[PDB]
Parts: C-alpha cells; structure tokens; sequence
C-alpha cells in the first residue's frame, strides 16, 4: 500500500477522499506542516524549496504558476473535489 | 542526445510562438498541428482538450508520446475522466511563461 501525505487543513477533503481509495492499495494519512506521494496546501508549502509532491491552490495567480512549476511542482487550481483528487492521487503513484 | 520534441496540437498560434521562443532550442523542438496526432520523434504531445478525441486513453504500460491536455475550463467529471484515461492537464489561463514551465517540468520527470 502506497503512503499519501495530504498536509492541508480541509479536514472533509481528507476523509472524503480517503474514503474513496482501496486501502490495501493507497495509505492516506494526514499531516499539519510540511511517503510515496504528498498532497500539500500551497499555503503551507515551505518558499525556500525544490520538489525531490502535487500542490493546491486556491486561486490562479501567474507568478505562483510559473514559480511552482519551476520548482519542480504540479499543482490543482479549486475547486477541488474527493473524486478529482482520488483520481490525481491515482494517476501520479501510477506512473 | 539532441532536443526533445514536443508536438502542440493546438488552433493558438500565438500560444505557439510565444512558447516556442522562450525554450531553449538545444533542449526542446516544437511543431504544430491542428488535429490530434502523433509523431515518431514526438516525446511528449500538448493537446488542447477541444481536439482530444474522447475515446482514447494513454496507458499504465505507454510505449507511445506522453500527453498533456490543454483544458479551457473547470468540471468535474471532465477532469476525473481525463486523469482516469491517463492524462494530466492544465486549465486556463494558459500563458506562454506557464506552458514553457510546464513543458520543462513534463519532459524532466518522465
């Protein structure tokens, strides 16, 4: 079973989307601050780092765009919902 | 190893353009075309969502060109059925600066 770090504070994003996964296939657990896969808040997304991660964010700002992807970060623009975010999870621990 | 090629099947030609000039030639080749193909030296396809044809998939297993989809809009169940079939997006807006960035990070990765 594969390790999904969400770090957000969307405490029903969380357990919806847990909710939907096989557990003998995907481990979500959650996290306050910044595994196979972590899901992170852009607002609790540390500056000062490159990616070794998928990111959301709440709104489109082009700056941020460009900065996250340069760092080495995807990121999902909200609305965001349990049944995209299962099927990002699922696609990223896919590949 | 020579330049990556990329394929933008795409209508925006300014989009092209634009894009194009801000890669570094030596790294990344692009072309354009107006209906969904691939090429034999395509390493990754960008295809805007309007000319992706709705039955097709990019699989667990690819041998083929990896391909991002261009979206011009949020709804639900169209992004969950394009992650489902494989493929990863970008909504709009979509600059120059952004699809450059995200070529780059695509071609990086995979």
């Amino acid at each position: 079973p594969k390790h999904v770090l969400l770090v957000s504070e969307h405490w029903d994003l969380f357990f919806q989307t847990k909710e939907l996964l096989n557990p003998e296939e995907y481990r979500c657990t959650i996290g306050q601050q910044y595994a196979d896969l972590v899901v992170c808040e852009y607002s609790l997304l540390p500056r000062e780092i490159r990616s070794p991660v998928l990111v959301l964010l709440d709104f489109f700002d082009e700056e941020t765009s460009v900065d996250l992807l340069d760092r080495g970060f995807w990121y999902l623009i909200r609305p965001i919902t349990p049944r995209i975010l299962k099927s990002a999870i699922s696609l990223f621990l896919s590949q």
